[PDB]
């Protein structure tokens, strides 16, 4: 297990369906939709799970996306 930050692992929150496979194609197929932090964050984050598989991206499994939670609180 790699330890990403809050940045990284809340950008994977955003686009998390499908394993790995399915956030990288999701991520790579809403780039011009993104916005340009969120894309330079986006291939920095990606080639994290690059030497991973939906395995290890399972075992991450969006961990470090609830500390941004108490800053606005989106009502969910």
């Amino acid at each position: 297990m790699i330890r990403l930050t809050i940045e990284e692992t809340n950008l994977l929150s955003i686009y998390n369906e499908g394993g790995k496979r399915g956030l990288m194609e999701n991520i790579n197929a809403a780039l011009p939709f993104m916005d340009e932090d969120m894309r330079e964050l986006a291939k920095r984050t990606l080639a994290k799970i690059a030497p991973l598989t939906e395995n290890e991206y399972a075992e991450l499994a969006i961990f470090a996306a609830d500390e941004v939670l108490e800053h606005h609180h989106h009502h969910h």
